[PDB]
RNA sequence: UUCC
């Protein structure tokens, strides 16, 4: 099935994708790097006394409070799902090596038995209808834009004054672009406009990982993550290897001098892709309008904010089901996207703009430094746009993308397996998409909510909940995949979107709640996924631009957790042990610290008024905004702190980019 | 050195 072309950094096809300037140069050359995070300020990750702390903590409370999941994987009691171990890691220190990411998934999801294209003329309808009613009464809106993220290929800038210039002048001459690459003319769309090219594939931390404690040896054990060389990425693994990379960290003594205690591993790493900013952006100018539309007239299965923004919904429910998702990513079939590129021109799309969006879903990557002398490869031809790598991360609708092939996937299986009653409602387009907005606004029988891979599915009182339950039944006994577009399972220990569904004696999503995820808060506060970066000065830059504020929203995020309390105290008691000073009073300080920075930063702050108007999500997101890629969107944010952390382009510029590329 |  044809390996895909490689190119090393040398070659002319790879020296193209960066710009004449030290930072793309620099970007082009990265060797592998590792070193520790600073967790705080002035504390770094291996610190002795921080791993002697974690060490204890993490004994204590997997000692103290085992997980509470049921047969059915409902969590219940102490609201624990799993172990304490997963703090056990050297934070800046990675497994050797990461992954190459795969040139080609067809051979990935027909080897795992999923489908090729919509099943039948059903489905077909349904992703169909999907694309109707999410891109059609579309508001324009400002594009915008994360201070201080890179542009990535070929500038690498940084800069906000030129990502503004770029992202602008890329909605002028989209149209231009798009023709051309409609012409087969990439080269020349890379050339002139900067739309092609490649992705930058970036490795981040996945700070926190799987560990367990073999009672008989005593040892722990770290989750083999499975990788994939060079050749296997290329031939879509037909040939090279898939094997476990090493998590072992005893080399971090021998190579650094720095101490590693027992249990302790290097970080599980994960891919990421940098998308090149000026094909981006006018793919982000329609992706926000989408959202906007989902989050309002959908917000029933899409929009989610607060555990009890969750709970209303789920408590009206006879049957929840929590579901998971296998690799959701790498298993994202082209398909669709040819699927959805297909409607979207029915729809009366410009041809140019979906022509961007589709060559956005086939972009070949440039991959950097997966280990220590290995790297610096592009992996497909940016002349000619054809790699199946699933669904790229840098890509500005990613979220949309997963979002719809996920939804529609579950209406599926809830369709096939429970409520084939409703299948006469689906007869054409104009039905299916009558039945869709109905299933989306939560009027049907079967209901869901969801976001990308994660989702809980219900089931209120009629003919569908009886299959509910044998389609449940069918997910315990794990033997049989209920889609035949995605490796579905149920979650041990249900949850959506970070918060646990805490049942009762009953069982039952009437006397169920939603309680924050005491575990997310140890992994958020002793196992950052970033440093302070506190030489960068501009702090709305950073990845972590006020840590400290995250703990006066611990309480509402956290508070509702049976252990709450037990842990707090676990934490001050094991820091007193190893700092000899009060975790808690530590925190407060910093608290203050960040919270008189901050007035710096918001224009409607007193040189020093406190957070009295900031929401507990404005505080979690001032602490990590990459919460605000997964968790929350810029509705959800207070207005003057959305600014902090976002620039926009005028609502002119984009106004006239949207009118050119929509129907109506 | 990415994407609500
Ligand atoms: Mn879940």
């Amino acid at each position: 099935p044809r390996r895909a072309p490689a190119f090393p950094l040398s070659d002319i096809k790879a020296q193209m994708l960066f710009a004449n300037n030290i930072k793309a140069q620099q970007a082009s050359k990265r060797s592998f790097k590792e070193g520790a995070i600073e967790t705080y300020e002035g504390l770094l990750s291996v610190d002795p006394r921080f791993l002697s702390f974690k060490n204890e903590l993490s004994r204590y409370l997997t000692d103290h409070f085992p997980a509470n999941v049921d047969e059915y994987g409902r969590v219940y009691g102490n609201g624990v799902r799993t172990n304490f171990f997963g703090m056990r890691h050297m934070n800046g220190f990675p497994m050797i090596p990461a992954t190459w990411p795969l040139a080609s998934n067809l051979k990935k999801r027909a080897d795992a038995d999923l489908a090729d294209g919509p099943v039948s003329e059903r489905d077909n309808l349904l992703f169909r209808a999907a694309v109707r009613l999410m891109f059609s009464d579309l508001e324009p809106v400002p594009l915008k834009i994360r201070k201080g993220s890179s542009t990535c290929i070929p500038y690498f800038s940084n800069d906000m004054g030129t990502k503004i210039e770029i992202a602008e002048r890329a909605l002028e001459k989209a149209e231009e672009a798009g023709n051309l690459m409609l012409q087969g003319k990439f080269d020349d769309a890379y050339q002139l406009h900067q739309m092609g090219g490649a992705y930058y594939v970036v490795y981040r931390a996945q700070s926190t990982d799987a560990i367990t404690l073999d009672p008989k040896t005593g040892k722990f054990v770290s989750k083999d993550r499975m990788v994939a060389d060079f050749e296997y990425a290329v031939t879509g693994g037909e040939q090279g290897s898939l094997f476990a990379a090493s998590k072992d960290a005893s080399r971090l003594k021998e190579q650094y001098g720095i101490d590693v205690p027992d249990g302790f591993f290097c970080e599980r790493r994960r891919t990421a892709m940098g998308g090149p900013f000026a094909l981006n952006a006018p793919i982000m100018a329609v992706a926000q309008p989408v959202r906007n539309k989902i989050y309002s007239k959908y917000a029933y299965t899409f929009h989610h904010t607060t555990r009890l923004n969750k709970e209303e919904k789920v408590k009206e429910w006879s049957l929840c089901v929590a579901t998971d998702v296998s690799d959701h990513d790498t298993f994202w079939p082209g398909w669709l996207r040819d699927l959805i590129c297909d409607e979207l021109l029915n729809m009366g799309y410009a041809p140019w703009w979906v022509k961007l969006f589709e060559t956005s879903l086939k972009l070949p990557v440039y991959v950097g430094a997966p280990a220590p002398e290995q790297g610096h490869t592009l992996l497909g031809d940016p002349s000619n746009p054809d790699l199946e790598v699933g669904l790229s991360s840098g890509q500005g609708a990613t979220d949309l993308m997963g979002t719809l092939l996920m939804s529609i996937t579950y209406l599926v299986m809830q369709l096939d397996h429970t409520a084939p009653h409703l299948n006469s409602r689906i007869k054409d387009m104009p039905s299916a998409c009558r039945f869709l907005d109905s299933y989306w606004q939560g009027h049907e029988e079967i209901r869901q909510i969801s976001k990308s891979d994660d989702a809980m599915l219900g089931w209120t009182k009629g003919r569908a909940l009886v299959g509910g339950h044998r389609l449940f039944e069918m997910l315990k006994e794990g033997k049989v995949n209920p889609s035949p577009y995605m490796k579905i399972s149920y979650e041990h220990g249900g949850a959506f979107l970070g918060d646990i569904l805490l049942y009762d004696s009953r069982r039952e999503p009437g006397s169920a709640i939603f309680v924050g995820n005491i575990n997310s808060m140890l992994n958020n506060q002793f196992s950052p996924e970033y440093g302070v970066q506190s030489g960068v000065r501009d702090r709305s830059k950073r990845k972590r631009p006020f840590p400290g504020l995250a703990w006066a929203s611990m309480k509402d995020t956290y508070g509702a957790c049976p252990i709450y309390s037990d842990v707090l105290e676990a934490i001050e008691r094991c820091w007193w042990n190893a700092f000899g000073e009060s975790y808690r009073a530590y925190r407060e300080d910093m608290l203050k610290r960040d919270t008189l920075e901050l007035s710096r930063y918001v224009a409607s702050m007193a040189r020093q008024a406190g957070l009295a108007e900031l929401t507990p999500i404005d505080l979690e997101v001032l602490a990590d905004p990459n919460k605000l890629q997964y968790k929350w969107t810029e509705a959800d944010v207070s207005a003057n702190i959305h600014e902090v952390l976002m620039h926009g382009v005028s609502v002119e510029k984009t106004e006239r980019f949207l009118r050119s590329v929509m129907p109506r």
